C-alpha cells in the first residue's frame, strides 16, 4: 500500500559511494573478515569456528509491508550463505515515521522479517527501533563459518565453469512496476525470486572443487563477476543467451524501465566490458536485490556441484567460464 | 512505543536471551561459548560530530556488557542527508565511533549506509561469554543488594545546555560520563553471586529498576540518598533542566511507584544516554563486586535492595 513513501529508491539512496568509504583502516586483529572494502565482518574465534557479523536495510522496494520485511531479511541473511557460513541469529533494524504509518503496517514490516529468518532456520531475536521520516527495514545478521574456510581463500581459477542460482531482472521489474509493469506472470514473480533464500550456499562451501562463492546483488551481475575475476587475476567468457531471465525483461528495458542503479554501475564497472548494445548492457549492470549465488566451480565437481544444486532444487544455470588473462580481450567479454 | 516484535507463534532455541526483553539477544553454541548480538542507533544527540558518534556506539556496546560479554565486532550503521550534510561530518561522526569501539578493543568494521532524510547512526555489536557466565536482567532474586556504576543526571545536563542554563563549572561533564565504557560488565560475569544485570538508558533508572522486579517478581526498595548524582543535577532539577522524556517515563512506568516529590521523580526517571550498569548483587557476593568495580575506577555502595513482592514495586526511601 506503500512504495510511495520511500521515496526515490536509486541509486543514490541505498550504500552511497561517498559513505561507503567509511570502513578506513586497520590491523589489531582476530578479525580476520572485514577491514577494507569488504560487506561483512568475520571473527576467529581460535578453536576452528568464526564468527560472522553482516548488516543490510533499506527503503521499502515493494508496496506490500510483509513482503517488503521478508525481501529485506532474505537480503541481509543472503550475506551470510554467500561466504558459506550458517546464521545462529538476526535482530531487526527497523525505523518508522509514526505520525504517518500505523505501527500495524510496521509489525506487517517485521512478521515479513520473522517469516524470512524461518526460511534461514532462525528466530528474529528482537532488535531496535526508531521514529524516522522514512522507513527503513532491515536485519544485523549472525552467523558460524568454519575458520578454515575463511582464511585459506580461492581464488577462483582459469578453467572454472560459471554457475548462476537465480535468473536476473529483479531491478528491472520493480522498476516497470513505477508503471508499465503488466498483469500477467510479472505480478509478484519478482517477489517469489528475490524471496528465495541462498540457503544451498552453506553446502556448496563443503566441495572443494567451487574456487570461488559470491552473491549478485546490487553491483549486477557485471560488477559482482568482474570482481570476482579482480582477484584471481583472470577473465571471464559469457554466453548471453544462458543466462537465466525473469520473464519480459528484455521488453521492460527496450520499452525503457531501468533502475538508475544500473547507470551507477555502468558508470563503475563499464570499462571490464566490451562495448555493449544497450538493452544487453542495462541487463547485465541490474542491480539485484536479493539476488542468487554465483558460483565459480571447475569439472573435478560440475556435477558433485550440480548434484547439490538438485538436493535443493535450485539446479542451476551456466552462463559461461573463466580464461586467462589474454592481451586485447576484455575482462568480461559477452558472446 | 514499538512492541512491534512478538509476534504471535514462534521458533525456538538455541536462542537463550529471547523473546520477551533482555537487552541484547544471546546463542548457545554448545561447547561452552554463547554469542551475543545488539544494536542500537540514534538521531543526533549532541552538536560535536565527534561526540555523537562516540556516545551512539558506546550507548550500542553497553548491551554486551550487560549482558556480562565481550565485545568482539562492531559494524556500522548510518544514514545521511546527503545533500544536506556534508560527508566529512558524517566521517567525523564514524570516527566517534570507531574511537569509542577502540575504547571497548575492538574495531570498527564497515558497516551499511543509506541516504536519509535526518541523521541517525549506531552499530550493530557482537559480543562473547561464557555461556554459564549470561547475567540477564530478570534473574534476580530477594535479598539482593542494588549497585549503580554510573552517577545520575544526564538528561538534566544534556537539557541544562541546551536552555543555556548549564553552569561553567559543569562544562561537558555529560559528554565525558556518557563515554564511559560499561567495561566492568564483563568482570562482573565472572561473580557467581551477581544475580542479575543490566543497563540504565533513557528509561530512566526507575524504569530499568521496574524491568528487573517485573522480570523476577520481585519489589525494590531505594535509598534516595545513597543513589550516585551528577554535580548540581539536584540543582539543575529545581528550576529544571527536565527533560520531555522524563514525563513519558513517569507516564510508562509512574503508576508502579510510591510517593515522591516533584524534583525527585524527575531525577530518578531521567533519561541516561548511555548510563551506568545496574546490578542485583547476593550479600555473600557484594565485597567481591565492590572490589572488581574498585579495578575499573568505580567505588560503589548499595543504592537500594530486592524483597519479597507484597505492595508497590519500586518504593523510595525518598526524601
Ligand atoms: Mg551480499
Ligand atoms: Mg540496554
Amino acid at each position: 500500500h506503500g512504495a510511495g513513501c520511500g521515496c526515490k529508491i536509486s541509486p543514490k539512496v541505498l550504500e552511497t559511494i561517498l559513505h561507503s568509504e567509511q570502513a578506513k583502516f586497520v590491523d589489531p586483529n582476530l578479525l580476520v573478515g572485514n577491514e577494507t572494502r569488504d560487506d561483512a565482518a568475520v571473527y576467529d574465534l581460535g578453536n576452528g569456528t568464526s564468527v560472522i557479523s553482516t548488516t543490510d536495510f533499506f527503503m521499502p522496494i515493494v508496496d506490500n509491508p510483509f513482503d517488503f520485511g521478508r525481501i529485506a531479511a532474505t537480503n541481509a541473511i543472503s550475506d551470510i550463505f554467500a561466504m558459506g557460513g550458517k546464521p545462529i541469529m538476526a535482530i531487526a533494524i527497523l525505523g518508522w515515521p509514526i505520525n504517518k504509518l500505523s505501527p500495524e503496517i510496521a509489525r506487517e514490516v517485521t512478521e515479513g522479517g520473522r517469516y524470512a529468518c524461518r526460511q534461514a532456520g532462525i528466530a528474529l531475536a528482537g532488535g531496535h527501533s526508531i521514529d524516522a521520516p522514512e522507513p527503513i527495514f532491515g536485519l544485523a545478521v549472525t552467523g558460524i563459518v568454519p575458520t578454515e574456510r575463511v582464511k585459506k581463500n580461492s581464488t577462483a581459477q582459469a578453467g572454472c565453469k560459471l554457475f548462476l542460482t537465480k535468473p536476473l531482472g529483479i531491478g528491472v521489474l520493480t522498476t516497470a512496476e513505477k508503471k508499465s509493469l503488466l498483469k500477467p506472470e510479472h505480478q509478484g514473480l519478482a517477489t517469489e525470486v528475490m524471496c528465495r533464500m541462498n540457503i544451498a550456499g552453506a553446502s556448496f562451501a563443503n566441495i572443494e572443487g567451487v574456487k570461488a562463492m559470491t552473491d549478485v546483488t546490487g553491483f549486477g551481475l557485471l560488477g559482482h563477476l568482474s570482481e570476482m575475476c579482480q582477484g584471481a587475476g583472470v577473465q571471464a567468457r559469457v554466453d548471453y543467451e544462458a543466462i537465466p531471465k525473469l520473464p519480459g525483461v528484455e521488453e521492460y528495458i527496450k520499452l525503457g524501465a531501468v533502475p538508475g542503479g544500473t547507470e551507477r554501475n555502468f558508470a563503475s564497472y563499464g570499462h571490464l566490458m566490451g562495448e555493449m548494445p544497450r538493452e544487453v548492457r542495462d541487463l547485465l549492470c541490474d542491480p539485484q536485490t536479493s539476488g542468487g549465488l554465483l558460483l565459480a566451480v571447475m569439472p573435478e565437481a560440475e556435477n558433485e556441484v550440480k548434484a547439490t544444486a538438485a538436493e535443493f532444487g535450485i539446479e542451476l544455470t551456466a552462463i559461461g567460464e573463466l580464461v586467462p588473462a589474454r592481451g586485447g580481450r576484455a575482462m568480461v567479454e559477452i558472446r
